[PDB]
């Protein structure tokens, strides 16, 4: 048994409550999102409901899925020595992205993921610029659904963290695709040791739904993430 692995797995045993808080500004359209739910890392499983607390969300909900807790990914036993995300807990990590929407604007995000008591918290600031006010994002032309992806993870040694660059494809309501190229870096909040991984990937699937009794602008997310790519 690896005591560093045991430390991360004791934090994630059972069902862990999750809170997500985001403040955003996309082309000057300001908004806030609050999310709540629970994660069960044993099954790589997340269940979350997000509400736009400022009114109407000015971008499509699917474009925020990746921004809105990879510590809940299921790392196979033979790969648990590569789980940076849990190793940084409870002190947590910073997760930063630039997301380039092809032929449109970009989001830049900075988030802190850490425990507050029993609750795993994801606090995010999002800034979007250069969007077309008639494009697929500000024009709300994206279907309310989500595809399955693979995100390759690499060590980022001089940040004592990880980096990743992956593609997200959003279905457009005309049948086409809006690509969102993601560039990501994570770095620990604490000063203790973390697990720096060999190259691997995270395999994701997500299902978006609506709460039939909810009249606020919202998104229900069921998401599974599993690490793979190491023999």
């Amino acid at each position: 048994t690896d005591p560093m692995v045991s430390k991360g797995e004791e934090l994630f045993t059972g069902v862990v409550p999750i809170l997500v808080e985001l403040d955003g500004d996309v082309n000057g359209h300001k908004f806030s999102v609050s999310g709540e739910g629970e994660g069960d890392a044993t099954y790589g499983k997340l269940t979350l409901k997000f509400i736009c607390t400022t009114g109407k969300l000015p971008v499509p909900w699917p474009t925020l899925v990746t921004t809105l807790v990879l510590c809940f990914s299921r790392y196979p036993d033979h790969m648990k020595q590569h789980d940076f995300f849990k190793s940084a807990m409870p002190e947590g990590y910073v997760q930063e992205r630039t997301i380039f929407f092809k032929d449109d604007g970009n989001y830049k995000t900075r988030a802190e993921v850490k425990f507050e008591g029993d609750t795993l918290v994801n606090r995010i600031e999002l800034k979007g610029i250069d969007f077309k006010e008639d494009g697929n994002i500000l024009g709300h032309k994206l279907e309310y659904n989500y595809n399955s992806h693979n995100a390759y993870i690499m060590a980022d040694k001089q940040k004592n963290g990880i980096k990743s660059n992956f593609k997200i494809r959003h279905n457009i309501e005309d049948g086409s695709v809006q690509l969102a190229d993601h560039y990501q870096q994570n770095t620990p909040i604490g000063d203790g040791p973390v697990l720096l991984p060999d190259n691997h990937y995270l395999s994701t699937q997500s299902k978006l739904s609506k709460d039939p009794n909810e009249k606020r602008d919202h998104m229900v997310l069921l998401e599974f993430v599993t690490a793979a790519g190491i023999t």
